[PDB]
Order: C-alpha cells, then structure tokens, then sequence
C-alpha cells in the first residue's frame, strides 16, 4: 500500500543527501570536516541508488574530491 511512496522517498533521499553534499561545499568551502561530511553525504546518497548515473558519478567524482583533499594534503599541508 505505500511500495511507491518507498520507492520515491527512497530515490529522493538520494537527491536530499546529495543536495546537503553540495550546497555544503557551496555554504563554507573547504576545511577538515569535509572528509566525513561529502564521504557521509555521497554515499549515504549511494545507500539508495548506484544505477542513477547522476547520483553515483556525483560520488565517484566527490571520491576524485576527496582523493584530491589528500592531493592537496601532499600539496599543501605537507609543504607549505
């Protein structure tokens, strides 16, 4: 009686999740807390779908992301 509706909510907490990964980046930049909060908002958007080319290529690109967080450690916080 609600198979639907878990199936939309399901498929929108992708989006919601998603949308906190970015408009969060978009609300502060950059600091330490960005690792656990795009790990955690990208692939909590992931729980749901994988199949939706947008909502995992937005995480594996945020993994590139956080692979280039550890880019810039050795870039930057290891050097300057």
């Amino acid at each position: 009686e609600d198979q639907q509706h878990k199936q939309e909510l399901h498929k929108l907490m992708a989006r919601c999740f998603l949308k906190l990964g970015e408009w969060q980046l978009n609300l502060q930049g950059i600091n330490e807390s960005t690792i656990p909060k795009v790990l955690q908002y990208y692939s909590a958007a992931t729980e749901h779908d994988r199949s939706w080319y947008k909502a995992w290529h937005a995480w594996a690109v945020m993994n590139f992301e956080a692979v280039l967080h550890y880019k810039h450690q050795n870039q930057a916080r290891d050097e300057k």
